[PDB]
């Protein structure tokens, strides 16, 4: 996993350590983080471990995605012309990667749009009260199923291209309402049955939560099991 420091040329400044835009041994391009587990875990839809400078100051280099994060992309010029084929996918995908995590017994913890990072043909990769569950934010019972209740929540950013979730609620009364029972109502556009799978991530119960296999499954079949007749609309 190790290299050297000259095999890296940092190009263009992504974010604040820092993230760069860079070339690796002057022949592919990569991300770079500035000053154990991306080791073991190995999956398509996981931002992929390239490579480590790991003496400070430390460089974690990883696969470039082209397209920033879920959020910067639901929220520019794209997002007027996703329809919900394109977020269905995208959420399988998500799903997807979630699946592996979910098989090799971790736990994310803050599973959202803005920690999903999006490359080229809307290739989608897994890499904040509103997004946690009431059991992992009250009581710090975070698990799989506190994942599939923040995934669910993702679903909205989807269907709404990227609004922040509980319009006009602030965290205290998003937390103060979820226990009595509220949840986000159906977006705009957007099918009852995919509704139907938020509020089924949103159980009160985390056991009663389905599996990112099952959301995955559901998720790819969309169109033939259980929206046969789906029309697009003006936004989904």
């Amino acid at each position: 996993w190790e290299i050297p420091r000259e095999s890296l040329r940092l190009e263009v400044k992504l974010g604040q350590g820092e993230v760069w835009m860079g070339t690796w041994n002057g022949t592919t391009r990569v991300a770079i983080k500035t000053l154990q587990v991306m080791k073991k875990l190995r999956h398509e839809k996981l931002v992929q471990l390239y490579a480590v400078v790991s003496e400070e100051p430390i460089y974690i280099v990883t696969e470039y995605m082209s397209k920033g994060s879920l959020l910067d992309f639901l929220k520019g010029e794209m997002g007027k012309y996703l329809r919900l084929p394109q977020l269905v996918d995208m959420a399988a995908q998500i799903a997807s990667g979630m699946a592996y995590v979910e098989r090799m017994n971790y736990v994310h913890r803050d599973l959202r749009a803005a920690n999903i990072l999006v490359g080229e043909n809307l290739v989608c990769k897994v890499a904040p009260i509103k997004w946690t569950a009431p059991e992992a934010a009250l009581y710090g019972r975070f698990t799989i199923k506190s994942d599939v209740w923040s995934f669910g929540i993702l679903l909205t950013e989807l269907t709404t291209k990227g609004r922040v979730p509980y319009p006009g609620m602030v965290n205290r009364e998003v937390l103060d309402q979820v226990e009595r029972g509220y949840r986000m109502p159906c977006p705009p556009e957007c099918p009852e049955s995919l509704h139907d799978l938020m509020c089924q991530c949103w159980r009160k119960d985390p056991e009663e939560r389905p599996t990112f296999e099952y959301l995955q499954a559901f998720l790819e079949d969309y169109f033939t099991s259980t929206e046969p007749q789906y029309q697009p609309g003006e936004n989904l």
